Parts: C-alpha cells; structure tokens; sequence
C-alpha cells in the first residue's frame, strides 16, 4: 500500500493524540471529513495503523530495571524452540533476529536487580537450549521515540 | 505514586484501546463513571499515562531496516556531546547508556541497506566524538509488545 | 532499618577500631553510653553490623598470587550446581553472579603460581559443569577498603 | 614472618570475634595469657593483623548495587594518573592491576542503577585518561569470606 | 609453469576482452598468431587460464544482500562435513578456511534480508554440526577486481 | 530492468564459455540468432554483462597467499580516505564495508607470507588513518563460485 | 641451588660458545680449570644446565610459516587427554598452560601454510576434546634470544 | 641450501650433543671423518647450524614467571619504533609480528609477580606507542622442545 502527503499529514497528525478530531484534520487538509475517515480505514486493513492506544511509561510504574539480554544457544538450529519458551515470559517485551555474535537479543523490562536475578536464573537460564546470556543493563534512555513516517 | 488494582484495570483496557468508554469500565469493575475519569487523569499527572496514539508499523510503511547499532567513542567523557548529535537525527528511534562494550546504543530505523549506509557514513559516522560503530541487523523481529502492568 | 547520623558516627567509629570504648563515644555525640550500647545492638539485630574481627593481611601471609576467575559453563542453568562445587573450596574466598560475559565471576586468593596451577586445574577445572575458566591475575591491589556508610 | 601453629590457632579464633579473651586462647591451646599476648603484637608489628574492626553489610545499608568496572585507558602509561583520580572516590572500594583486557579492574558499590549512572558519567567517565569503562553488574554475591590461613 | 612477459601480454590482453583476436596480439608483441595460441594453449593445460566466461553483476540482477558469515562449528574436526552440507547451497558462491576465530567463513549472495533470513534460518543454520554463525552484511563494495599477474 | 528465462538461460549458457554460438542458442531456445544478439546487448546496457574475459587460477599463478585483512581506523569518519590509498594498492583485490567490528573489510592476494608482511608493514599499515589490521589467511579455499542466477 | 658471580660468568661465556676452554676461564676469573670443572657439573646436577648442543635455524631449513595455536577444549577437564594427543606430533614444538583466553597455548612450525593446513585439519583439529583452534601466524620473528641469568 | 639424509643424521646427533665426536659418526653414517667435518662448515656458512651452545633452564635459575605478552599500540604504523624501545629490554626474550588482534607478541621472562608487575609499569608500558598490553601467564609449561629436521 503506497502512501500520499494527505495519508502522512493524518498520521503524524493522530499520532500525536489518537483523538484529534477528524473533521479538524479535514479544515487542515482542505479535503472532506469522509476522505479522511477512509484514508485511516485503508490504512488500518493495509495494517499500517495497529491500533490507537494509551501510552504508558515503565520507570513512573517502577521499572528501575530495563536491560537487554544476548542468548548465545548451545546450537544455532535451536532458535525456534528457545524463542517459543522465551514468549510465554511476560517481562520480556521484545526479541530480534539479529546478525552478529547473539542468537537471540530480547529486552526485559524488570523493576529491581533482585527481580531481573530471578528472570535471569528461574525463567530464562533454565530455558534447555540456552548456554549463556549476555545482559547489558540500561542506566539511561535518553531518547525514546518513534519512525516519523 | 502507587496504583491498586482498579489503576492496573484501566490501564490494561486503555492500552488495548484508547477508545474503550470510560462508561463500560464503570460497569465492568463496578464504580462510577467519574472515578474513571479522576483515576485516568492522576495517572496522566503521575506521568504513568503519557498520551493516546495510535499504533504505526514501520514494515508496512517500508521500513525493511531495523537496526541496533552500538557506539564507541574516543574518550568515555563524550558521551553527552555524541547523544546531542545523534539526537537531531530522526532515523535514530531509541538511544540508550549501558553496561558491556559499547559507550551508546542506539535503534535506527531505515527503509534500505542503501539508506541504512549513506546514514552511517553520512549521519552518524561523520560525528567527530565517534571511534568506532557495531550495526546489528535485524533479520526478524517476532516479539514486540509492552510491560504488562 | 533506617539510620541516624548517630548511628553512622558510631559505625564510623568502630569500623575503624572494634575497642573504641562505648563512654568514649558516648562523651563524643552527647549521648548516654547507653543508648550506644542500644543503637550498636539495634544494627546487630538488623544485620547491618555483622561482627566484630581482627583484619589480617593475606599477603603478609605469603599470598602473592591473588586473581579473579570468570567462569564459563557449559550451559547456564548449570549455576546452582557449580557453585555448590566452587564453595567447598578454601581458595575461593568470594564469587558473584554478575552482567556480562561469565556465568560466575570468582576470587582465588594462592601462595605461588604453581599452587594456583593445581587448584585450576584440579579442584575449579575438574568441576564437571565448567566449559573454561579465564583468569586476571593481580599484580598490584593499591586500593582496599570499605563503603563508607 | 613465618607463621607456627599456634599463631594460626590465635588467627582463626580472632578472625571469628576479636573480642574472645587471650585467656580462654591461654587455656585452649596450653600456654601462657602473655605469649598470646605477645604473638599478637609481633603479627601486628609484622603486618599480618591490621586492625581489630566491625564488619558491615552494605546490602544492609543499602547498596544494591554492587558493580565491578574494567578500566580501559588511551595510552597504558596513563595508569598512575587514573589511579590517583579514583582513589578520591569514596565509592571506588577496591583497585586492582590485573592481566587480561582492562588497564584497571576496580569494584564501586553503589545505592541504586541512578546513584551508579551518575558515578560513572560524572565522577569515573570525566577521568581525562580514561578511553572506556566495562562494567560487570553483581546480581548475586553467595560467596564473601576469607582466607583461611 | 613458468611465465614469460609474454605471458603476462597476453593474460593482460585476454583479462581485460576474451575476444581481442590473436593476430592483433600477435601484431603487438611481434610474434606470430600461432605462438600466442600456443602460450593460451599451454596456460590452459597449466590450468593458469580457467576459462573464458562473460561477467554479470549480482547487484543489477537484483542482489542487494551480500555477506560473509563466520561459522562456528560444536567441534572441529566437524569442518569436512560442514562444508558438504554448504556446497550443495546455491547462495554461497565462496568458501574459505582462514586463521582467526571462525571455522569457515562463506560469502553467501541474496536478495533481500527476508532472503538472508529463511537462508540463515533454514539452509545453514540448520546444518547439524553448527553451533552459531556471525554474518558480516555487506553494505558497500568499493573495490572488486582481480590479481594483476 | 528486470529478466526472463530466455534471458536467464542466455546467462547460464555464456557464464559457462563467453564463446559458445548465438546460432546454438536459438536453436536451443527456439528463437532468432537475432534476439539472442539483442537481449545481451540490453543486458550491457543495462549493466547486467559486464564483459566477456578469461578467469584465471592466481593459485596456479603462484599466490599462496590469500587473505582478508580487517581494517580498524583511529576514527569512523576515516573511511573515505583510507579506501582512497588501499585502492592504489594493486594487492588488494577486494574491499568492502560492512557489520560487525571492522570499518573496512579487504581481499589481499600475495605470493608467500614474505611478501605479505612487506605489504601489510609498508603499504597497508603506513596508511596513517589506520590503527589496527587483523588478517584471516586463507588456508584452503574449497568453493569458488558465481550467483547461479 | 644458588649461584656466585663465578656461576653466573661461567654460564655467559658457555651460553655463548659450549667450546671455550674451560683454562680460559681459570685465566679469566683467576680461579683454577678445576673449580670451573666442578662448577658446571654442579649446575648440571642441579638441572640448571641442560646439555651442550648445536643451535640450529628452522628457517634456513625452509620452515617459512611457525606458528601460534591457541586451543580451546569442549570442556575444560579436557586438558591432561588434549596435551597427551599433541605430544604426539612433531610439529609442535612447544606447549603452555596459560591466563587468558585458551586451554592450551602451542607453537607449530611448518613448511608451508599447504603443510600447515594438513596438520591443523588432519593431526590436531581431529583430536576429539578441541572445540577449535585460533592460530596466529609469524609473518617476522625479529627477537630470538635467552634469559640472561 | 637444501640438504641430504647425510646432513639431517649430522644435525640429529648433534643437537643431541655438540660434544659428539666426529670420527663416532664417520663410522656410524660410513663415511670420512672428513666430510663430516665439512657437512657441518657447509651448513654453518648456509645458516643452518648458528652455534654450539650450552642449554640453561630458567625455571632452575628463578624464573617462575614466563609470560606471553601481546601488544596493541596506538596506531599500527608504530611496530618499527615500539620494536626497537623492547628489544632493548633484556627481560624480552622473543618478538614476534603475528596474525590476530596484536600488533607485537613478545615473550618476557620474569623471576616473580613482583618483577614482572615492576617491568609491565616501569620498562613496557612506559613505550610511548603503546596503548594497551594483554599479558598471558604461564603457568605451565609441559613441552618445550625443537624442530625434528
Ligand atoms: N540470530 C542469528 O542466529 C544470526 C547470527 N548471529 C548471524 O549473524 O549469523
Ligand atoms: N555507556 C557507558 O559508557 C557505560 C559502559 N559501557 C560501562 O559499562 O562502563
Ligand atoms: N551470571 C550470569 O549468568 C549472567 C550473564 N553473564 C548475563 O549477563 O546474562
Ligand atoms: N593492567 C595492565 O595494564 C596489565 C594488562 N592488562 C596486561 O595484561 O598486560
Ligand atoms: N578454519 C579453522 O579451523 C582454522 C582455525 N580458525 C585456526 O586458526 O586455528
Ligand atoms: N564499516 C563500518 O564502519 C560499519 C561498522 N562496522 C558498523 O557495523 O557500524
Ligand atoms: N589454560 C587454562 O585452562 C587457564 C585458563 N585459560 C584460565 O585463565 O583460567
Ligand atoms: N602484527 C600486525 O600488525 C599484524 C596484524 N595483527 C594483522 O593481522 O593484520
Ligand atoms: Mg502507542
Ligand atoms: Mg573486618
Ligand atoms: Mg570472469
Ligand atoms: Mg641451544
């Protein structure tokens, strides 16, 4: 699905706040409040909006702990496997298919060392597959943001 | 500023959908319409509940280029004029400081390998502070989803 | 348990000399030589103060050859185990499961180079779980000391 | 300063509590109250007793954060002029030249993530000699004892 | 075989155009057309001239994922094995055993990261006796030539 | 431009002998000596043949040294310029950027390791933005081969 | 055993030349051919001297490519059936148990890097324990000397 | 200077034993004690035999202490003028230009920790070129032998 100035302009628009009103988007673009209801409806089977959503913050709910994790596997066939133990672990939020020296390198958002020293133990390095993990732990995250369509 | 179970109730809702009525809510957890919207807006002034936006996915919009690319710089103490730098460059998602290797670690999101080189050649290699970069290609990307409050 | 400014002028105090006398302190912070005796007791029960015991010098005590161990296993979940092998050895005197590349980081402390080499190789190296050690030999210790609460 | 039996039998009981009475020592080994009294005090003038002091837990008061730091510095000759650098930080509490990959290996023990991220950006990371730091995050410390002797 | 300038005029000549005819060699170096089929000739049974072939270039069939990728293999003796199972892998065009860290580095050619992807995934990596690979994603590729003899 | 199988198979047949007939081609395919003509004159303009030449064996030649150098330089930015001197060297056969620890990924091809220690010491490291090489030589290059397209 | 000045003058003039006359050294350290006789066979006896024996220069008998192999073993016990393996082979003349990185440290010396290829696959990549190999390859071998005691 | 079956016996016995007597071998090979004595004035002006020498055991003499060093230096150019400042030191018994991640690797030979940590500081690390040193201990040293021509 190929994208116009007018399916751009929407999308910064509604990213910014999912709540701005279509009928003001159309005074703006200088087209109707309809064409701008069917852009974002072509958009969202087209799969390029996923959803409108609250944004939360982590840290404000107490996740002093955020980190990356490299999973090296004993052998490299094994990734399916690992990575379907890995999902079912709500505190990993993220993995990637990477090149480089890790099989695996997931994020895992935890709120102490305490806790992510039992996610590392209990949950992650009792997955069979795994042989070692390489964590590097966030200590600032300055910049957060988004793809600017 | 700590949430009790009717905080972690409209937050789990409201990050599946912005849109949900703060009147259905009210009906689900059994109080009223207006403790909703106080709770909501606590939460906003918290800092817990950073907006409303909707979702874009950056492979549908032709990003085919995720990457993590780890920093090394010639002296540790750059980091704050480096961060400065690679900040203004939109391509750059997410910047992180952590512990391991690298002095900086940063998404970029990128349309091609093509584009992918003219930005570390042209964007971010040419920052001075900047010794040496690692890019770590995202191959897959099968696990993308939130903390689960 | 939460800390006075009298309790760390006493902690301060003993961790230099364990035989500073209580009415000596007591003079000092305007207390009772009571309410030292009291505070002291408080910290025990807390586990902040641990014990009171003679600091010896293991170098002076012929202990030339001190290193770090970083331990790599075989696979990670082999943790529990190792350690339970590593702690039955009178050589290693710390361990800690830490971030980065080794499944367990030890401290040995030996007299020569050629006890080192024995206890690598048959009493750490024998160890069924372990894939390879690396170890960083101290040359020079320059700073020792302690958190200075 | 070559050690007999004895002198260890007056090390290991006072390495337990410092505070134990040379009259028992007298009774339990089968000499005098005086030649304990004096092995100690040649093991002092001699350096192998240091000083009688309490032990402290900083987990206790606080420090969650453990962390050993691999120094990396732009030139090698550069390592007297960093040492003297990190000595004045009180939260550095040991040092070590070692083999391997790091010009210094030192252990800081910290409060929380945000207390060790303004350390090292601000206090360890503006060392002018100083190219790079790796730091190794302890999330377990199961072994911390002694020699033996 | 040894190789007069003769040699060399000629290997030039047919390196640059297969079909720079004989006789116009034979013009340029003063000698006949029939020793300059002969040296070719000899060259060939030599096995010094492989062949003559039109050149093609991957990038404009459509390539724009070149890489190399190290493999490390769960033990060594495994590399004959290996290696039969790559071979019979139309995207790896080149294979090498080096010093250094890897057991064999290949160059393999694709079209797109999704290509290099199921490639990794399901050509390669499930290869039984590999334990990881590490692929170098060729970004830009300045210089391709050949030996000037 | 994108191809056909009749384009494909003129490729396949010319990859293997530039010299084999355009009149066996059409007879092959079932089309004119006339449009094999024309579609290898579209793929030269379009880039896809880049010539017809003779391969040669460097080995046969007498290059037992084959080898891929890593270049490390003193700063990222460097990149331009340190190509611009490797390129001068006629040793090097190949260059490419690309992931992982290098900045510029090279082929040099030499005669014996004599030879190579004299280019990597006077040609490739006097290349003052360089600070580090690390060569792979090539032992054994079993698979050598084209995009079978 | 200890050593005089006179052990140490002897050992200097033998270290250089096995076959200056043990009457010339009475006549240079003003003590008798017979102390000097007595001397060397305590040194022997001792073990500090080996043997008398010609130097020989590998490179002049056309070993073009020595070598460094560091070995690293699929477990670490490994070591005593590993080394029992390599003793075994002539071209390795030296073997250490070393810090860092390796199990094994060993040099080889070779013909050809075509001879260097046969031992490394055929003799000692094929002994079961080794996981791999890392070999670093003299390209110049400027210092060759002793001890000078 | 290629030799025969006849100068390969020479060298065995007498690398054995400089001390072996010419006229043994005569009979030994059935040959003159005449051309034995000239094999062996061929093969020293060739540079094959280098000298009769007396061998020495460090170990038996105090060298407790054998180290690999491997060197990295500031920039790669440097190897000509870091080579000269170590070859000057006497503790330096062997250099080499190797393949890797060093740009020298020395063997110094130190009598204890205290040494070596005293030479590391003082007499290598003070070499301006230098930017970092990885120092590999030996801790065993099982085989130490020669080429078997
Ligand atoms: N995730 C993977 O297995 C990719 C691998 N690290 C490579 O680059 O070859
Ligand atoms: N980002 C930093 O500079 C921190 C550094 N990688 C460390 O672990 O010490
Ligand atoms: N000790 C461990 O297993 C932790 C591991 N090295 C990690 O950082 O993931
Ligand atoms: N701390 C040092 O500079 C010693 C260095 N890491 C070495 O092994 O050579
Ligand atoms: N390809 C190999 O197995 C060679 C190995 N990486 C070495 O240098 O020892
Ligand atoms: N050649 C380069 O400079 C790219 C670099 N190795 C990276 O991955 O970021
Ligand atoms: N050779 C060995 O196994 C020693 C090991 N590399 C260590 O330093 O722990
Ligand atoms: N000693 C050197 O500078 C050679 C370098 N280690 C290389 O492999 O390229
Ligand atoms: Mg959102
Ligand atoms: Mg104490
Ligand atoms: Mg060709
Ligand atoms: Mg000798």
């Amino acid at each position: 699905y190929l994208i116009d100035n007018l399916d751009r302009g929407i999308l910064e628009a509604l990213m910014g706040n999912a709540r701005t009103a279509y009928a003001e988007l159309a005074k703006q673009f200088g087209v109707s409040p309809e064409t701008i209801h069917v852009r974002v409806e072509k958009m969202k089977q087209a799969g390029i909006i996923t959803g409108a959503r609250i944004d939360v913050s982590p840290k404000q709910l107490g996740y002093d702990v955020g980190c990356f994790i490299g999973i090296i596997l004993k052998s490299a066939k094994d990734y399916p496997s690992a990575l379907a133990k890995l999902e079912s672990l709500d505190e990993v939020t993220e993995a990637y298919y990477t090149t480089g020296h890790y099989s695996i390198f997931i994020k895992v958002m935890c709120r102490s060392i305490d806790a992510l020293q039992h996610v590392l133990i209990n949950k992650i390095q009792t997955i069979d597959e795994i042989q070692s993990t390489e964590t590097l732990i966030v200590l600032q995250n300055p910049i957060m943001r988004t793809i600017k369509p």
